[PDB]
């Protein structure tokens, strides 16, 4: 159909990749899915109610902070209402329904609806007004309510467009590589389920030439009816170092074995391992300068009491954390007994890892458990838990299964917290097809709110991962098809200024050079070139794709300007679309930092967050901002009336820090107009400060140079800039005699000093109760996340900083401890890091 074509060419350039492309396949797999994914779409498409899909309702089922309720008193709630003349204040109760307050609203003066000024936010559908997230944020920031009333969204600008016993054995042809001294090689084949190799051959040495022929039948022990579905041939070429490596799945998504020839152009590695990249069941898209194997694949296959002391075994076993390796004793064990460890949740992680997924008897028996799923079923679902059973250590699709059904009862402000590390679980499936990609594709159609992070999250991995960018662009493109025109016309403009904005962000940084600073003539030339933009292309309005609430006018090109990082960054502000709002957007696009990694770490803050939220603790983190939107390029949200620790002492000292205690108090004044506003100021400040005391201290990103920390003139204090410093004398924390004369202590003890110990116990004992949970994301976020290769050295890292195992008052002072670490160098550190500057 010709405008069928032209609607596929429309997915094409939001999606950033080519999804009719066949070039790169040496199977329908992906074609397959995309056909798959058409009835699940399909489905939630027609099960959304599309009054409140156009509005989007953000809420939340979670308890009320006890600390907030305080800030209730009379149980009574300021919310003003303003349509064009009324400025009117109407009190309702927390547990009113917007509705209801409408005919509330009638009284005083339905197809008029409540939304929040200068956002697009809507209070909708029946839920107590305290459920919606908004809301709360603004109580938090001692915000007033203002809401304007409004005539709801047409529902049909939502509208989607019509729509054998033998053993198993595999032939070795040989290598081929277009270019290139007296080398040796030889191919190394794996049968691997889920991390764990069934079997290993290797082919005989050959001098490593620009083609190597072995037509060798590499013959292995397991039987073709043992092979378990999900399995990977892992073919890999040696040097003794690692060169080349490819994957094939032995069982196809169609449950047949794979016959036949097959030429794999392979993937190649960088030498100094856990790494999400090497698990990918794609080839190479590049076949020019790629090395290429030959491999042929003929085979005909058409298809009661526990005792005491063992039982305190095994208890010790469940109960030991993630990354504890489970010995051979431990898994018989735990497999002789599954039927008692079948009743224990937390035990299941290790119990299907003492599965032998090499053994068709086994595993069948292994379905027979998981026939019985009464104890899992009911019991309270763990996230930390279920993300266990999705990582790279289970091939198996129903164990798998088992975890996404966990997650169905997550809801949406749950979905947003773990939507990252969900999507980038992705990478772990076995095939493109899987229940966690559906899962992902129906709660993005069912939110707008969750299906435009979707949408990003998925182009990132699209644009800088030629892995999983095949298996991602068939999943954004069934959401695509299935979230509205609506959003696809804020999707396509989202998409042009993004790609406008990175050329003028790259063509500023190819002059100035490395160091220099900024010329005035790279001043005038931003200047010119954006009011070039401004002129034509750039879409009149936009949404902020990492605040979709906002939606950006045009350029302020008065305020924009280039930033004085040796990486020359861009600052942008743009002016409020809405006119319900006077403080402009602030965004900054830089270039040569990978913001995958400041993504990962910004999502696990917010995580944090909410886990003291339960515990009834704020922190005042500022989890900003930020959209990996291609390789080693992204937007980042801008704080306003925020400036780096560094410049503050710069603004005193001068050009290399020395000392000077007093001007960080000295600066928190001069900013505070009144001293209601300044002790104010210290009350935020010392809660933020404990916050990203006890959160980076534990990701390990805890010593910081002076310059990655900054504060706003309120005094909430956030860290910045991610990417370097986990690839990169430590101190376990920032803790600075200038912070500390903030709190009354100088290099002693005072009232405030002694608050943000209390503060820092409360909030460092809150996490350790969720530590299974942060290890899993940690880990998950090293093997998708970082391109330096993570061990299992690195991953290892957060569960002594996590205190595992050791008492709770024994941890309670191992922290006070890293405390006064801090105090014992003041300066010591942060010096060297000015030292470090300079050289070297
Ligand atoms: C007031 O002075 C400054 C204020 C900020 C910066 N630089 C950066 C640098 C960065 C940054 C963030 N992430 C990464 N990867 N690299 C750099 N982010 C910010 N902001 C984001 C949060 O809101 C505040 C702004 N600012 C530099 C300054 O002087 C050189």
């Amino acid at each position: 159909s010709e405008e069928s074509q032209a609607f596929q060419r429309q997915l094409t350039a939001l999606i950033g990749y080519d999804v009719t492309d066949v070039s790169n396949v040496h199977d329908d797999e992906l074609e397959f899915t995309r056909r798959g994914l058409v009835t699940p779409r399909m489905a939630e498409v027609a099960s959304r109610d599309p009054k409140l899909y156009a509005m989007h309702p953000w809420v939340t089922s979670k308890p009320l902070p006890e600390y907030l309720w305080k800030k209730i008193a009379n149980n009574c709630i300021f919310i003003v209402i303003h349509r064009s003349t009324t400025s009117q204040t109407i009190k309702v109760s927390p547990d009113d329904t917007p509705g209801a307050i409408l005919q509330s609203f009638f009284t005083k003066m339905q197809d008029f609806v409540l939304r929040v000024c200068g956002r697009d936010e809507y209070l909708v559908g029946e839920t107590p007004i305290k459920n919606f997230q908004w809301v709360r944020h603004c109580l938090k920031n001692g915000e007033e309510i203002h809401v304007v009333l409004d005539t709801p969204p047409d529902p049909a600008l939502d509208e989607v467009r019509k729509e054998c016993d033998r053993k198993f054995r595999v032939k070795i042809r040989g290598i081929d590589i277009p270019v290139l001294t007296d080398l040796t090689v030889f191919v190394e084949a794996n049968i691997q389920h889920g991390q764990q190799v069934l079997c290993q051959r290797r082919t005989s040495p050959k001098p490593f030439t620009e083609e190597v022929l072995w037509n060798v039948w590499l013959e292995f022990s397991i039987k073709i009816k043992d092979l378990p579905k999900g399995a990977l041939l892992n073919l890999q070429i040696y040097c003794v170092r690692l060169l080349y490596y490819v994957n094939l799945l032995l069982i196809d998504h169609r449950f047949l074995l794979r016959r036949g020839e097959y030429v794999l152009h392979m993937w190649q590695i960088s030498g100094k391992s856990f790494n999400a990249d090497k698990l990918t069941s794609a080839t190479n898209p590049d076949k020019e300068n790629s090395m290429s194997i030959s491999i042929l694949l003929d085979n005909y296959c058409h298809p009661a009491e526990m005792p005491n002391q063992l039982r305190k075994q095994l208890e010790a076993i469940i109960a030991t954390d993630p990354l504890n390796p489970l010995t051979a004793e431990d898994k018989e064990l735990l497999w002789h007994f599954r039927y008692e460890s079948l009743k224990h949740p937390k035990a299941y992680p290790k119990l299907f890892s003492s599965v032998k997924w090499g053994q068709q008897e086994i595993v069948a028996k292994t379905y027979q458990l998981l026939a019985r799923r009464e104890v899992w079923d009911q019991s309270a679902l763990d996230v930390g838990l279920t993300m266990q059973l999705l990582d790279c250590n289970f091939s198996d699709e129903n164990v798998r299964a088992i975890a996404v059904q966990k997650l169905e009862s997550l809801e949406d402000d749950d979905v947003l917290h773990y939507l990252l590390q969900l999507v980038q679980a992705v990478k772990f499936e076995p095939y493109h097809d899987s229940a966690l990609a559906r899962f992902l594709l129906k709660r993005g159609l069912r939110n707008k709110r969750i299906g435009h992070f979707l949408f990003w999250f998925l182009r990132s991995e699209i644009a800088q991962s030629r892995h999983y960018q095949q298996r991602f662009a068939v999943i954004l493109e069934a959401y695509l098809r299935g979230c509205g025109t609506a959003m696809l016309h804020d999707f396509t403009q989202q998409v042009q200024v993004i790609e406008m904005l990175q050329k003028v962000t790259l063509d500023i940084k190819s002059l100035s050079a490395e160091k220099y600073d900024v010329s005035s003539q790279v001043i005038s030339q931003l200047k010119q070139k954006l009011e070039n933009l401004q002129n034509s292309q750039l879409p009149e309005s936009f949404r902020v794709p990492y605040d979709p609430g906002l939606k950006a006018g045009a350029l302020a090109i008065e305020k924009c300007k280039v930033m004085a990082s040796k990486k020359k960054p861009l600052w942008l502000e743009f002016k409020c679309a809405d006119p319900t709002a006077n403080e402009t957007i602030g965004i900054i696009f830089k270039h040569g930092d990978d913001l995958r990694q400041d993504m990962l770490i910004l999502q696990i803050l917010r995580i944090m967050e909410s886990i003291w939220e339960t515990e009834s603790l704020d922190l005042c983190l500022l989890p900003y901002g930020c959209i990996s939107t291609g390789d080693k390029i992204g937007m980042i949200e801008i704080v306003k009336d925020a400036t780096t620790i560094a410049k503050i002492q710069q603004s005193t000292v001068g050009n290399t820090g020395a000392f000077k205690d007093e001007v960080l108090n000295h600066w928190l004044k001069e900013k505070s107009p009144t001293e209601e506003k300044f002790q104010a100021a210290v009350e935020r400040f010392v809660y933020s400060c404990a916050g990203y005391c006890v959160a980076t201290f534990v990701l390990g990103i805890g010593d910081r140079h002076n310059d990655n920390i900054m504060i706003t003139e309120t005094g909430n204090l956030f860290h910045i800039d991610f990417g370097h410093i986990l690839g990169n004398e430590r101190v376990p924390f920032v803790l600075t005699p200038d912070f500390l004369f903030v709190m009354g202590t100088s290099g002693k003890t005072s009232p405030h000093f002694q608050k943000f110990q209390d503060i820092c116990v409360k909030a460092y004992l809150a996490l350790r109760h969720h530590t299974n949970l942060l290890i899993i994301l940690f880990s998950m976020m090293l093997m998708t996340g970082m391109p330096q290769l993570t061990s299992k050295e690195d991953i290892e890292y957060i569960r002594d900083a996590l205190t595992v195992g050791k008492n709770e008052e024994d941890a309670k002072k191992y922290f006070l401890d890293q405390i006064e670490v801090c105090r014992d160098k003041g300066w010591t550190v942060q010096f060297n890091w000015f030292l470090h500057l300079v050289l070297g």
